[PDB]
């Protein structure tokens, strides 16, 4: 599923995303935005072997199980492929564990590099939340 920009701010605030630890919702619409284009089905292989997927492009050599990524975990308990679903519930979940891992946001490195520190809240304006 391919999200509208206020789509996807109102279905992350629903499942509790805005001010995640202490992270506003124009944050995350930011962080989706470079990482997936708003892609629910996005997948990004890495030079290491493991894969990236769905709207946050989570990674599956911590934090899911896609079996092809020898040495990785799944801290988040799920199938890499449930990150590519059209309800972003199990994304926004993981994600929550990701962001709470000691780095906030900085886990996503487009998140740095093209998110923080910027005008975040042009993601969310004009959106009725
Ligand atoms: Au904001
Ligand atoms: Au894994
Ligand atoms: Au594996
Ligand atoms: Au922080
Ligand atoms: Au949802
Ligand atoms: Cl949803």
């Amino acid at each position: 599923k391919v999200f509208g920009r206020c789509e996807l701010a109102a279905a992350m605030k629903r499942h509790g995303l805005d001010n995640y630890r202490g992270y506003s919702l124009g944050n995350w619409v930011c962080a989706a935005k470079f990482e997936s284009n708003f892609n629910t089905q996005a997948t990004n292989r890495n030079t290491d072997g493991s894969t990236d997927y769905g709207i946050l492009q989570i990674n599956s050599r911590w934090w899911c199980n896609d079996g092809r990524t020898p040495g990785s975990r799944n801290l988040c308990n799920i199938p890499c492929s449930a990150l590519l679903s059209s309800d972003i519930t199990a994304s926004v979940n993981c994600a929550k564990k990701i962001v709470s891992d000691g780095n906030g946001m900085n886990a996503w490195v487009a998140w740095r590099n093209r998110c923080k520190g910027t005008d975040v809240q042009a993601w969310i304006r004009g959106c009725r939340l």
